[PDB]
């Protein structure tokens, strides 16, 4: 007796599941307009229901806006509009949740209730390399404390209030720093999905998680994690460690079997430390748990009863 | 611009709200059954509309739950009902958190929708006084690791887990200490109200707050609790403390200039550091805020934006 309905994929496959209504040309054009070999029957089978699913917590949400402020008589200081939606998307570095942020954000879109729908990392809450130095933390990059949670947490509360105008930076997974002066712009958008490694991470006060309506979170067999987390970084050598302008520079030379001796080494540094101290145990906390296979597709989806 | 919508009650009396809702006579008798010496006035403009607000929210929830079991085709993974809705209640020692919380039950309760309404305190949750000194926590009773934490999570995942039993211990107000071989049978009602100094208190992992549908915080200025403390300190001589194996009843004979002066005392080193330090920085996470005068009636309201 748990507080998960838990699918397995076939399961999930086995439907009977309402009404399909099925993505467009011309929407699957658009979904590999990103598609990092992003499996597309994937994207209809799973991606899509769960997008739906997603979509009856913001339309639900949208219609208690209504009754309330009806309730209410629609007072002067209530806000004409519901404030953004924001879900939230946690995982080790490498399990994907970028990828699985950015179908949910193009998936959502679809529907008229909420066509805005933005997408933010936290990646860009990071303080800069310099900055980090300063205070002895490089080494620690990507833990709790590297990031500007001040900042980080001013971001979401201003989104949650129905600001118009909520700005962050930017984090460049080329130079693996900041980008001075880059910010991206927010303006109340239906939906705001927040990915990144500490979404879902505690505070001692009021912290960015009790501002979500809704979060998941990617998991894996750490050992998986660990796989792909090294083809991301051999997969570097031709792209990021190419130029020379990188701190990775010389790793661009080296050959697939050290390259690999050079990331299990960052793996089990950084951030399989960081993955079990600080980001698995945040996992029981998501709405909503997508378990991925050695091979990348999801076998198992445990979602929160209502 | 911030998260919540405020009223003071000046503003919450310009009160164009929609519905006149009935309240018999007759159900007002109930409702003087539990005499924190309640004002009746409170009740009708303050806890039926804010129980309709509530109301509105597991109205809500409770039609989620049924679009997204005929989105899922009702699978055998799915349960029949929806989950109990809980509501969290926090506040000092001393604030009304009781009375508040038995006057919703009794209010929320007569809607059809949810009929059931429990009420669980997690004073039952305290380590027995033994239990304490084999600690060496007694004088930190009401601090956070005073509380088997362990047991509450369990509970109140076994709730919102849809569980047919679930059960909490008793703690008495007579005896100040768990009442052994004493149970409370939560049967998975509509709506638990769980109610206590730590409810919205922070953990490094899954936090009794996370399974939370809404929550209330009880708040004052802290020179008021402190008078409402004395004073129900003073009023405990003739019943509490009239006990005589009471480890309290040498302050039963007490006269008043002299209880006055333990009860300040008692507040200054166990009630209002707890205040301070722990349950006043959780006050920012409920999804409503009531700040009551020094007549125990309500100046503001903060309620979070939908
Ligand atoms: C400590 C550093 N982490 C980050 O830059 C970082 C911090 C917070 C969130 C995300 C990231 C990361 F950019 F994906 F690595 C890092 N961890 N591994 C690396 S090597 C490049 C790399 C990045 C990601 C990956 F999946 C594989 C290789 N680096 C530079
Ligand atoms: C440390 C002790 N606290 C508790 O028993 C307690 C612990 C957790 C939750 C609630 C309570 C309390 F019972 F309400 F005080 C305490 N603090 N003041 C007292 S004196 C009795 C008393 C209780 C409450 C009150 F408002 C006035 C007097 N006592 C026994």
């Amino acid at each position: 007796p748990s507080p998960y309905v838990e699918f397995d994929r076939r399961q999930w496959r086995a439907l009977r599941m309402s009404t399909p209504l099925a993505l467009t040309e011309e929407e699957l054009v658009g979904l590999r307009g990103l598609g990092e070999q992003i499996d597309l029957l994937e994207v209809e089978e799973v991606y899509l229901p769960l997008a739906r699913l997603i979509h009856l917590q913001v339309a639900a949400r949208q219609r208690l806006f209504a009754a309330t402020a009806e309730f209410l008589g629609e007072p002067q200081q209530n806000p004409d509009r519901p404030v953004p939606f924001i879900i939230g998307v946690a995982g080790s570095v490498a399990v994907g949740k970028s990828t699985t942020a950015r179908v949910l954000q193009a998936l959502l879109a679809r529907w008229d209730h909420h066509p805005r729908v933005d997408l933010v990392t936290t990646d860009g809450f990071l303080y800069p390399n310099a900055e980090l130095q300063r205070r002895n933390l490089m080494h620690r990059k990507g833990f709790p404390e590297s990031y500007n949670r001040r900042a980080l947490m001013r971001f979401v509360t201003s989104v949650k209030s129905g600001s118009d105008y909520a700005c962050a930076p930017v984090y460049s997974h080329l130079h693996y720093d900041i980008i001075p002066g880059a910010e991206q712009v927010v303006r109340h958008p239906d939906i705001l999905i927040l990915e990144g490694l500490n979404v879902l991470q505690t505070g001692p006060t009021l912290m960015v998680s009790d501002l979500f309506d809704f979060s998941l979170y990617v998991d894996a067999r750490i050992e998986d994690i660990e796989q792909w987390y090294v083809s991301r970084f051999l997969a570097m050598r031709t792209t990021a460690f190419a130029d020379p302008e990188s701190h990775f520079h010389h790793y661009a030379a080296f050959s697939d079997s050290q390259a690999v001796v050079a990331a299990r080494e960052i793996w089990r540094t950084i951030n399989r430390p960081n993955l079990v101290e600080n980001i698995l145990p945040t996992r029981p906390r998501a709405t909503l748990v997508l378990r991925k296979d050695a091979d990348h597709s999801i076998n198992r989806l445990r979602l929160r009863k209502l």
